[PDB]
């Protein structure tokens, strides 16, 4: 990883792009002018954000590189960046990187920014616990487990993600600095021994609930919970809906396949102010009840429109033969099971018996 004699930047440096930052920053004429490693030994630093740069392929010869700014490129394969022992700042902002493994031994890294990088698995960040500075802001995260090992941060945006379970960060009392925005998130019980927080950001989360049945009379628990664990009151109820603790009540004479509420609380957390804000939904299935009616006797089931009915076991009656289940006790036409599937009402069908 060290060149013997002059040679050409453009030559190390594969990249078109990547070449030209080199030149700049040795203040050179030409990309094809040549450079000795003594050069090379003498960057500190490199500053090539939004420059097209598709690979970093020759930084491996930077021995010496303490910062890079690389916001706003086409990097995929971070491999070359393994060996920067004394790298203390990376940006990598608006990229496709996601193999953080080549950062394990990145031992003096300080601060480290990955924002809009599709990232879901972080769990590679195990071997950066000396970290002061993360930035991971637009991915796909949602299992921050590994962060409870981030002893060392004081700077943490974990905004625009899909995180919902925050425990990790409860330990995590050097932080200063908290984004938490455009999230999951709905129980803040995880933050409240941040004591030291000047700057917190908590709006716009996204709360799903998993689905229950619609019913003409609903009731659905509030489950946004402050620091100390007490409800948030809604700040505003679809569909008419009203708040009665800790219980939120809708009456949906017709069906529809969706409620929601949006909450809005201040919070205070040591010495920082932030403003809780977010939306709970809740989806609703249009649920029916079948009777199945055997001679007077009823069992009742519960099925969803639209879906295919289950048949029972059939009934066996003596001295009979049995026939079908029929839309009418006397008359009426026999329910086909293959091909009907569940109306939008509750109804009745009736076994049929013939003589042997």
């Amino acid at each position: 990883e060290t060149i013997t004699v002059p040679t050409p930047i453009k030559q190390i440096f594969s990249d078109d792009a990547f070449a030209e930052t080199i030149k700049d920053n040795l203040k050179k004429k030409s990309v094809t002018d040549a450079v000795t490693q003594n050069e090379l030994n003498s960057i500190d630093q490199i500053i090539a954000n939004n420059s097209d740069i598709k690979s970093v392929q020759g930084i491996q010869y930077l021995p010496n590189v303490t910062k890079l700014f690389l916001n706003g490129n086409k990097l995929t394969d971070i491999k070359p960046l393994a060996n920067l022992k004394n790298l203390g700042w990376l940006f990598l902002d608006e990229n496709k990187v996601k193999d953080l493994s080549s950062l394990k031994d990145l031992k003096k890294l300080k601060s480290l920014s990955l924002e809009h990088n599709g990232i879901s698995d972080i769990n590679g960040l195990v071997h950066l616990p000396q970290l002061e500075s993360l930035y991971l802001g637009n991915n796909k995260i949602t299992d921050i487990t590994v962060l409870s090992r981030l002893t060392k941060l004081d700077t943490l945006s974990l905004e625009d993600n899909q995180i919902s379970d925050i425990v990790p960060l409860a330990g995590l009392t050097k932080l200063q600095n908290l984004y938490l925005s455009k999230n999951h998130i709905s129980d803040l019980r995880a933050l409240a021994g941040l004591k030291n927080l000047d700057v917190l950001e908590l709006f716009s989360q996204e709360c799903l609930n998993k689905p229950i049945n619609h019913q003409s009379n609903l009731v659905v628990p509030n489950t946004v919970k402050n620091t100390d664990g007490s409800l948030v009151t809604p700040e505003i109820i679809s569909d008419d809906g009203d708040y009665e603790k800790p219980n939120v009540k809708w009456h949906l004479p017709e069906f529809t396949n969706e409620v929601s509420f949006i909450f809005y609380q201040p919070v205070t957390i040591g010495k920082a102010k932030a403003r809780f804000h977010g939306r709970v939904t809740q989806p609703l299935k249009e649920v029916y009840t079948v009777s199945y009616d055997v001679d007077g006797t009823v069992i009742k089931t519960k099925v969803e429109a639209g879906t295919r009915i289950t048949a029972p076991k059939p009934p066996t009656k003596q001295g009979y033969v049995f026939k079908g289940w029929y839309t009418e006790k006397n008359g009426g036409h026999e329910w086909n099971f293959n091909t009907d599937y569940m109306s939008g009402n509750d109804f009745t069908l009736y076994a049929v018996f013939k003589a042997e």
